[PDB]
């Protein structure tokens, strides 16, 4: 059977470990194929390491999540021996590592881009529903409850949510935006506070940067007799997809694993079988990148799910 080796940064990461089960199902459907899967334990030195009996065993292919995005060096310098292609994805190497490299290729999507999507998608809706603008002025008074400070996504998903809404010609105003750490129970406190205080009457959408705290909004509205003000996620829990499904919910956001997971097996399968990357796909490869979308689930789309 053709080996494809695949190394996960970490396998404590709950995104990682859906792309991890998807690639690894990927495989099963394809019987030449012989995946090698390996969990790098969040250290780039395991992973060099692991690299390193991957390379022993003669695989065809390498699929790398870094630990480290700055190794892509050191991991495309050990795949040139034998002259081993290598699909990196979810961390993305340098510019100039993958031009390094005439078998280097990225399959991933920036973070921000959940940040835009979720606002394209509050902005389909503020445009859908005119009622939502209570105090009549044509601009977004909004709440935000931010993930963890500092987490990328937290950083990236509050800046870009407010970003594309503005560029899309809607004017906001944050009324109120506060951490609560990922989590629902934390959200649910901080938007009692915001529906008990000056506020309260004045929000018109609340932007969350998961469902979780989504969720803790939805039922801090609820209490307050307030069900009518609409709540954003992100995520696509499926615990969360039942809010879609009921309206309390208005809408979220996927991070497709997916598609992450078959465009990165269906490359490196391709590249192990000494074929073009993209040979009888329809990936779009832009400069040895992938990008896969992040998509706004709502009423429309939901059935999908
Ligand atoms: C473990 O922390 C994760 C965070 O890494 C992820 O981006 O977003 C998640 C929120 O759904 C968090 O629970
Ligand atoms: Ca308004
Ligand atoms: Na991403
Ligand atoms: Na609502």
């Amino acid at each position: 059977d053709t080996r494809i080796g695949v190394t996960i940064y970490k396998y404590d990461d709950n995104f990682m470990s859906v792309v991890r089960k998807a690639i690894e199902q990927d495989a099963k459907a394809a019987p030449d194929v012989q995946l090698l899967m390996n969990d790098s334990q969040n250290d780039q030195s395991k992973q060099n390491d692991q690299i390193d009996v991957l390379l022993a065993k003669g695989v065809k292919a390498l699929a790398i999540n870094l630990v480290d995005p700055a190794a892509a060096g050191t991991v495309i310098e050990k795949a040139r021996g034998q002259n081993v292609p290598v699909v990196f994805f979810n961390k993305e190497p340098s510019r100039k590592a993958l031009d390094s490299y005439d078998k280097a290729y990225y399959v991933g999507t920036d973070s921000k881009e959940s940040g835009i999507i979720q606002g394209d998608l509050i902005a389909k809706h503020w445009a859908a529903n005119q009622g939502w603008d209570l105090n009549k002025d044509g601009q977004i008074q909004f709440v935000l409850l931010k993930g963890e400070p500092g987490h990328p996504d937290a950083e990236a998903r509050t800046t870009y949510v407010i970003k594309e809404l503005n560029d899309k010609g809607i004017k906001t105003e944050q009324l109120q935006l506060d951490t609560a750490m990922w989590d629902t129970a934390q959200a649910k406190d901080k938007m009692d506070a915001w529906l008990s205080g000056p506020n309260a009457n004045k929000i018109e959408v609340v932007i969350a940067n998961n469902d979780a705290m989504a969720m803790g909004a939805v039922e801090a509205l609820k209490a307050h007799n307030k069900s009518s003000i609409p709540v954003f996620g992100v995520d696509a829990l499926p615990e969360a997809l039942a809010l879609v499904k009921s309206g309390a919910l208005a809408g979220t956001v996927l991070n497709d694993a997916n598609n992450q997971a078959k465009a990165t097996f269906d490359l490196a399968k391709n590249l192990a079988d000494g074929k073009g990357a993209a040979d009888g796909t329809n990936w779009k490869i832009d400069n040895k990148v992938v990008r896969v979308p992040y998509v706004g689930v709502d009423k429309d789309n939901l059935a999908e799910f």
